[PDB]
């Protein structure tokens, strides 16, 4: 996959509207996926203590670990398409310590998908929705081949 000039541009152009919260985006996007997917907080031994939402939001390590994430991953964006070097690090700890199905990483996609529509009500249509999955969708492709790349079945 490839996307055009004008996708990244739309993908850059909400990025910068993540930045301007991203703790509180951080956090609602880890909120929103472990109510949807509930299983994937059996992963966090930090917070699967944690059980209702307002548990979650009143959590301040997890709005911390929520701006770790979204730190992380829009460094990844910026790189538009470049960036075999920044998903290393990250292939190596989802895959081999932390042991993240791609799946996994599917579910938190939807879940950026709806804290942004949330978010911002106005700003994000239909093209900039379908900019933002296939900027997704290819971070999820080229972090399964890192997987197999290190010897593992995402
Ligand atoms: C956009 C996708 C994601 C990004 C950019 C991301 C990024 C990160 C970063 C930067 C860290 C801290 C250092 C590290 O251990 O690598 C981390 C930790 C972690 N990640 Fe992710 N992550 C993503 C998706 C997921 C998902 C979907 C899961 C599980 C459902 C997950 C599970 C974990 C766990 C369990 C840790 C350790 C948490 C702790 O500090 O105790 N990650 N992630």
């Amino acid at each position: 996959m490839v996307l055009s000039e004008g996708e990244w541009q739309l993908v850059l152009h909400v990025w910068a509207k993540v930045e301007a919260d991203v703790a509180g985006h951080g956090q609602d996007i880890l909120i929103r996926l472990f109510k949807s997917h509930p299983e994937t907080l059996e992963k966090f031994d930090r917070f699967k203590h944690l059980k209702t939402e307002a548990e979650m939001k009143a959590s301040e390590d997890l709005k911390k670990h929520g701006v770790t994430v979204l730190t992380a991953l829009g460094a990844i964006l910026k790189k538009k398409g470049h960036h075999e070097a920044e998903l290393k690090p990250l292939a190596q700890s989802h895959a081999t310590k932390h042991k993240i199905p791609i799946k996994y990483l599917e579910f938190i996609s939807e879940a950026i998908i709806h804290v942004l529509h949330s978010r911002h009500p106005g700003n994000f249509g239909a093209d900039a929705q379908g900019a933002m999955n296939k900027a997704l969708e290819l971070f999820r492709k080229d972090i399964a081949a890192k997987y197999k790349e290190l010897g593992y079945q995402g």
